[PDB]
């Protein structure tokens, strides 16, 4: 369980994980590992992602948070990935959604880099079951 109360949070992630980041922002730098890259600007809203849209990223217009915000990214397979965010919105609405792409990115060995976290956002990342200190400290 890597938590940073800097600005930042980087923890390289195993197949089978789970990484439950609860952050109050409107923004959050990504960067999964180095074969993989997605910038969440809920600023503007949109999030950009590298998935497996072909050639590069895909910009796709996302609600207007409101302070908190859910990120739940699942992981499973050799980059199979269940991105499920749910956030309060401006629309004093709750915004659930939801990214299913099996052929995403890594998985074994991904260093994931959170920033914009800001400090009091807490990062869980473990594999299933057990807990995968760093998986390369």
């Amino acid at each position: 369980k890597t938590e940073i109360h800097g600005d930042s949070t980087k923890a390289t992630l195993e197949e089978g994980q789970q990484l439950t980041l609860t952050f109050i922002s409107t923004k959050l730098d990504v960067a999964v590992g180095s074969c993989h890259s997605l910038v969440a600007n809920f600023l503007d809203g949109f999030l950009k992602f590298q998935t497996g849209s072909n050639s590069a990223f895909d910009v796709v217009e996302v609600e207007e948070p409101a302070g908190p915000a859910v990120l739940t990214i699942g992981l499973g397979h050799k980059g199979r990935l269940a991105v499920v965010l749910d956030y309060t919105r401006l629309n004093a609405a709750l915004g659930s959604a939801a990214y299913v792409v099996e052929d995403s990115g890594c998985s074994s060995s991904e260093e994931v880099s959170f920033q914009g976290v800001g400090s009091g956002a807490t990062l869980v990342v473990t594999t299933l079951g057990e807990s995968p200190t760093a998986v390369s400290a």
